[PDB]
């Protein structure tokens, strides 16, 4: 979203910086599983690691949520 949840939203995100609820250059996210120091996971980074039961779900690059897998996410 990046909209009421703009700098967090709720503390239990990964950046969870203000700057990004801000103009200040560096910071794109705050929120999302996608969201590595407010810079947004690159595209084949994966935002969920499968383990047998669980499944790859892989980052779009530019979105800080984990995008589903089109592959049954």
């Amino acid at each position: 979203e990046a909209g009421e949840e703009c700098d967090c939203g709720t503390p239990g995100n990964p950046c969870c910086d203000a700057a990004t609820c801000k103009l200040r250059p560096g910071a794109q996210c705050a929120e999302g599983l996608c969201c590595d120091q407010c810079r947004f996971m690159k595209e084949g980074t994966v935002c969920r690691r499968a383990r047998g039961d669980d499944m790859d779900d892989y980052c779009n690059g530019i979105s800080a949520g984990c995008p589903r897998n089109p592959f049954h996410a």
